[PDB]
Parts: C-alpha cells; structure tokens; sequence
C-alpha cells in the first residue's frame, strides 16, 4: 500500500512497547532506556493469576521530547538480541487525590 501523510507527531510521553523478553523487567528496560534519554518511571504489565508478565510494558518519560527522544532510538531496536518495537503509546491514567493539611 502506499500513505499520503507519513507522520502522526502526536507524543504523550508514554512509549508502547512489546515482545519485551520474561528477563525484561522495570529494571532492565530503564538500564536501556536510561542509555537513550532520560526516564521517569517504567510499568511491566503483568497477569492477574501467574502474576509473570504479559508480554509488554512502557516507559513513562519526563517530558514529550524527552520520550520521542529515546523512542527514534529504539523503535525497531534489538534489547539483549530481540526485535522489540517501540513506538507512541498515548496517554492512560487514573485520576487520583491526596491530603494536604493534617
């Protein structure tokens, strides 16, 4: 097939990432990720019964650039001999609320 416009340019800060190896954990991947650009947190989604990994994580960034940084890098990368993609996740969160004054 053939595009027309080739470019989403639409970064969140939150990379998707999958075929990520069982030995890939919110460690190594910040390890990597860190090499890159910089980083703010890792989330390795996980079964709910083995509680193992499911597959797939993502790499939440400081900043937009900070993200699409790393992401021109990996997208299409090999992770300890892999073939991993990396490309924009979006943005997925829960609202959340904490005490101040106490």
């Amino acid at each position: 097939g053939s595009s027309g416009s080739s470019g989403m340019a639409s970064d969140e800060g939150k990379l998707f990432v999958g075929g990520l190896s069982f030995d890939t954990n919110e460690q190594s991947l910040e390890q990597v990720f860190s090499k890159y650009g910089q980083i703010s947190e890792v989330v390795v989604v996980k079964d709910r019964e083995t509680q193992r990994s499911r597959g797939f994580g993502f790499v939440t960034f400081e900043n937009i650039d900070d993200a699409k940084d790393a992401m021109m890098a990996m997208n299409g990368k090999s992770v300890d001999g892999r073939q991993i993609r990396v490309d924009q996740a979006g943005k997925s969160s829960d609202n959340r609320s904490g005490p101040s004054s106490g």
